[PDB]
């Protein structure tokens, strides 16, 4: 009888953050209660100023990571405000039944509902929008978040001891497909039913003009450059709920790695990069041994560099000559 | 001495059905004969009527699925009838030596040749046409399916326990390039040879104009859709001889996959999506817990919704409110 | 005290060999000393004789192979002599800290510097040159290769038994642009700077123009082919600095593969195909039982014989027709 179980009210933030949760469930199996209100909005995405009609969860893209444990229920009221124009719903992959709850979530605006599912695989998930007939739109309009599914005994590495992170992130990339005309530039769209076609054209050619980290060429830079310091031990949740990404921490590894999200599998050690398929959540496991800047990157560096799918930790600490040093700085022959 | 083996003649099924065959072997080692019979055949691929010139082993794309068992031999008559016009043959990614048998199976219209190769390593495993000089073209007009080489002892989970299975289909993933003209409508031709260069042109853009399960948008729909009661235990093997593919079952798992296809390998649990690397087939074993319609595609949803990579499963039994259910239904605010 | 420790200076050679080296280490931890001069030069990268302007570590598309063991010291002197015209630097992905010691190495042409790291972590890595704002560019003008850092007793398979290869090669492939105009046909430019916005241009593209092994369309063919008997253990290494890949042997598998390079994981056994992220370098350990020639492909297949990706090997020794034989050779029915 669900009714007998606690609830428990989270309240979410905006990636890359997550909101507050125990590694080791300090209760039994609970009702995890969340409120997501569907935003559509424009989005600037890159440094040109070109704007998007974003589609989002919470008013994010990514949308926010959900974190609960093996075998709680996951219980989310969907909002869809008559602000908005389109029809949404939302797909959980780590759910069970009527296409992840998007059979059952179908919201027009001025209506909202509520889902409930039992989360009985651990691990990390993408969640996205996915209408009927216009699935792909939604989802790379940036209308995708994840969901951790955290083993009720925290996480392990590949012998069965204890793997403990200090702090988490979510890097949510997202590609989107902005229309272009012959000449290449952007084209801009009155209606979301103008533009409808020539998205799908553009979604047709495969090849994202932008592919983004939380939203935005440079979002993970700057003032919001991810930290840590040296010997921090974090974890960094990854999805991209429509196409490959292989991320690399520059300048680190990923030390355990679940490439393709799955908590009861053991990690890959020692990861230079790894393939999170299209469709997928992963998470990267890593103890900071050096200070300074580092890049967080999509190892299509073109993706990277040129496309948007970059972002900075900056790490404070002391320096480890041990571990790297100039022996002969640069100078002339 | 192989002629003091059983022989055991298969009779194939058309995709996405598998001959039947026992998980664990029910003999010792066994000279396994197929035959298939190569057909050039016109196939309409869409729902616009869009038809290509394709290039099947037994009359479908994709070709069928031949089972085995490891240490099995493999004896395939390829029949190529004097009704084609080209030259095919056929590689085994199962096989060890020649090419994976293509350098000994080349056929012209009007021949036949018989192949033996011992069935080594278990897995499921592509086989397709690679003409010297003409792969891809042959690969990516259809001309791949896949073989099944089972352990004699069947399937075992990730801690040695059996995994056995009550169904299996066998979803093939074609990645077609039919050239477009510069306004980007498909071009049609005389004969292989005029259509020769403008296919290796459309091949190297690299981006496919389809890409379907089963050899067309929509094949395993509506009354062709794959079938499913809760409760059943079901594998999925899925192949793509020359593209990556990232399947996913909307509304399910696979509870266990083999990515890359190799039974000694111990199964990934829990999969929400699963990258197979073009040139491989992998499988997935999932155990339905809901009942209703779920798609199955490539988790690329630009491939699966615009492309054709989207399939469907309808699953017969009871609803689970436990698992998952609609709280409020989506009403007004 | 790393001044007391040993100096051992390598000597490198051209892929596909590898210098030579040790698989289990017959001394203590050392100082592995390695010098690489990068040289910008013309190559000729296709059978059409397209022309680029490269970027090399020590002459090579992809850069020699270096090879130590973990918890070694790697100190390179890395030269940019006068007679380039752009600024280089390295990132280890291999090494911990400073961009993977990309923010240390910077020398502008006539300069040279030397940097050391710590091997902490057994596996094949990527290096590459990576110059701020200047990434993909460099990347993908070749200057990329690979770093073997050996575990001290050698590799291992997946129930910690001795794999000892007795033959290595290094496979690096790499993903050209060459900037096309309008008509398809590739440009060709007075300076690197004139070419610049165009290399971007065709890097944002996404799709190569050329996809080759060792620097060019069929250089590990003919007399270059790489060669094995029958009855050899051969690790192939290979590394793709930018996009993804997926090796095959047409004839054989990966018996025992590390597809993301990292050897404190159990290999996958028994591999047709396997995915190399973009950024990664993997290894793949097999033994030949077969003679003849082999292909060994990016399966991509319109990727590997159009484009580039494929090379052969020729096994010399004694044919098994147990494992493979021609029944009944092609003939007229
Ligand atoms: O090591 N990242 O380019
Ligand atoms: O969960 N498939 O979109
Ligand atoms: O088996 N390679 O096409
Ligand atoms: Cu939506
Ligand atoms: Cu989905
Ligand atoms: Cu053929
Ligand atoms: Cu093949
Ligand atoms: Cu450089
Ligand atoms: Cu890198």
């Amino acid at each position: 009888d669900i009714s007998t179980l606690p609830r428990v009210k989270v309240d979410l933030v905006k990636p890359p953050f997550v909101h507050a949760h125990d590694q080791v469930a300090k209760t039994g199996p609970r009702v995890v209660e969340f409120t997501m209100t569907i935003e559509e909005k424009k989005l600037v995405i890159d440094r040109e100023g070109t704007e998007i009609h974003a589609m989002t969860f919470n008013g994010s893209v990514p949308g926010p990571l959900m974190v609960v444990h093996e075998n709680d229920y996951v219980e989310l009221r969907l909002i869809n405000p008559d602000t908005n124009t389109l029809l949404h719903n939302i797909d959980f992959h780590a759910a069970t039944g009527a296409l992840g709850g998007g059979a059952l979530t179908q919201v027009n605006p001025g209506e909202e509902t509520t889902l409930r599912f039992k989360a009985t695989k651990p691990g990390v998930f993408v969640y996205h929008c996915a209408p009927e007939g216009m699935v792909p739109w939604h989802v790379t309009s940036g209308m995708n978040g994840a969901i951790m599914v955290l083993p009720r005994d925290g996480l392990k590495d590949e012998k069965g001891q204890p793997l403990t992170y200090d702090k988490i992130y979510y890097v949510g990339e997202q590609d989107f497909y902005v229309p272009k005309d012959e000449a290449g530039n952007y084209k801009k769209y009155e209606t979301p039913g103008e533009a409808y076609e020539d998205a799908v054209k553009a979604m047709r050619t495969l090849t994202p003009t932008h592919i983004v980290f939380n939203g935005a060429v440079g979002a993970l830079t700057g003032d919001h450059a991810l930290t840590a310091a040296v010997g921090e031990r974090v974890l960094v949740v990854h999805s991209q709920a429509n196409r490959d990404t292989r991320p690399h921490l520059i300048g680190g590894h990923g030390d355990y790695v679940w490439a393709t999200g799955k908590f009861r599998n053991p990690p890959d050690l020692d990861q230079e990069t790894w393939l999170i398929p299209g469709g997928t959540a992963g998470a990267a496991f890593y103890t900071f041994r050096q200070p300074g800047v580092y890049a967080y990157v999509n190892h299509n560096l073109i993706e990277a560099f040129e496309l948007g799918a970059a972002g900075h930790f900056k790490v404070t600490g002391e320096w480890n000559d041990d571990l790297m040093t100039s022996v002969v700085k640069p100078a002339s022959m």
